[PDB]
């Protein structure tokens, strides 16, 4: 009997420039007639959900709700719920979610690594790996830029924030790209773009080639 | 009501030269007269376990059993079982073990990364990244040597098995380690050796210094 809420992250904030909030329901049996509604701390509601979610198959409910708020109460720290109400439960259930603000926050640092020479002569393929260290909290986003233009999501690999053994709060985390040597040695730049929340304008760009 | 086994990990195997069983109990409140043994596929049993554990803090149980075992029959896929009696459980229960052979076995590559020249400008720290691609199944051991001398594994950390996007079955794990720049520029080589099933030694040592 758990309703797990979703926070909003960093990284779909930077993207959409639209901070969300979102709650999913679990551990309870498909049913229906089930209504989420948010609620903030003073006490007073927000915009109507939309999507009406579906059941996973394993005998499990899920419900999914929807809330657009300034970023600004957000990164105060406001205390935000969604209300759950379902019929085996006598009391709706709260699920308490805020975002503090004690965290250090230390601006990160951006380094690209270019393939191995060694790689670059089975003529299959190379690997570039964009690395970031040091920043605190654990929110980064991290994209791959081609040309000014965007990359599928499907051709890298993204690792998730782990901390450093030397530091007692702060983490680090690495990505990398698989490309074509033709086009690693003979085609274009694929920049590394990573947004933080400590940067003074949240964007930070590196820039690797084949002459670097 | 979960009793959860562990399966030994070919790091481990690879380590000690001996291949051990392990199973662990939980979601049970702690209680006493519990009796672990393991039996195999035939019906017959293995030697005492040892090391009896205790209670975790969080009202859950666990009881750790050893039996050390050939490598041929693991190899091959014997079923194994630990036996797990309990008061409140009518009948005890069994966790079926075992591992199977149609994992594909392709031996993996290393390469060696050396730190960006960038990042030697800070005169703080650097770092060396060990990268291994495309090996199957997913049990990989990676350690780091120095003049011959193991170092301590709290200065290194290795990733986990993650799949390749551009393959059906194959994995990529990375592993960093964190030096001093006078190290570095003038120090030692941290050669980076790798052990997989697949492999035909199962031991491959990669070498990497200031001038390469």
């Amino acid at each position: 009997i758990r309703v797990f809420a979703i926070p909003p992250s960093f990284a779909s904030i930077f993207l959409t420039k639209s901070t969300k909030l979102t709650c999913l329901v679990t551990d309870l049996t498909t049913y229906d007639s089930v209504t989420i509604s948010w609620t903030r701390q003073n006490g007073e509601a927000v915009k109507t959900h939309t999507n009406i979610s579906e059941s996973h198959p394993n005998a499990t409910f899920s419900a999914v709700g929807e809330a657009s708020i300034s970023e600004d109460d957000w990164n105060s720290g406001e205390r935000f719920t969604c209300t759950v109400t379902h019929t085996d439960l006598p009391s709706p259930l709260k699920q308490t979610i805020s975002r503090p603000k004690g965290v250090a926050l230390h601006r990160p640092d951006v380094y690209l690594l270019p393939p191995a020479r060694e790689q670059l002569n089975l003529r299959e393929s190379a690997t570039i790996t964009c690395l970031v260290t040091g920043f605190s909290p654990a929110d980064v986003f991290v994209q791959w830029m081609q040309r000014g233009q965007p990359l599928s999501p499907e051709k890298y690999v993204t690792s998730a924030p782990m901390p450093e053994p030397q530091a007692p709060g702060r983490y680090f985390a690495h990505s990398i790209l698989t490309v074509s040597e033709e086009e690693w040695n003979t085609g274009e730049t694929y920049t590394c773009v990573v947004a933080h929340e400590a940067l003074p304008n949240r964007v930070t760009e590196r820039t690797v080639d084949k002459s670097t």
